[PDB]
């Protein structure tokens, strides 16, 4: 193991939202496999459902749209339609409160899934801990 294993409560059983506190964005996977961040709590493409593979691995998908978000080699997250190693995240617990999500392919480079204030998706290796565009919050949808 490259990271500790604090896990957040909660669990899968329904749909979330999940809200980046850093600008205040959904993350949306949009049908042609782009993904960001978006305010609007009315979008179609920011429902998601996670589900675990292993204890702590999960793969986020859109209840839309049916794609997995992945991250590639070089760092960009996409909407992928099949899952596959890129898909799977570890799911952690962060500052006693929020959740992040490491690229389980990538972790021990420490990319995580981000959006910047903007809104746009960081790339993997310009994210790290301690940032606030890491962090997550799922919210009911």
């Amino acid at each position: 193991h490259h990271h500790h294993f604090n896990l957040p409560p909660g669990n899968y059983k329904k749909p979330v939202l999940l809200y980046c506190s850093n600008g205040g964005h959904f993350l949306r996977i949009d049908p042609a496999g782009t993904v960001d961040g978006t305010r609007d709590r009315s979008d179609q493409h920011i429902q998601l459902q996670l589900s675990a593979e292993s204890v702590g691995e999960v793969y986020i998908k859109s209840t839309e749209t049916g794609q997995y978000l992945a991250m590639d080699t070089d760092g960009l997250l996409y909407g992928s339609q099949t899952p596959n190693e890129e898909c799977l995240f570890l799911e952690r617990l962060e500052e006693n409160h929020y959740n992040t999500y490491i690229s389980k392919k990538h972790a021990e480079k420490n990319w995580f899934v981000g959006l910047k204030k903007n809104g746009s998706c960081k790339r993997g290796p310009r994210t790290h801990y301690g940032q606030k565009a890491i962090l997550f919050l799922p919210l009911p949808v």
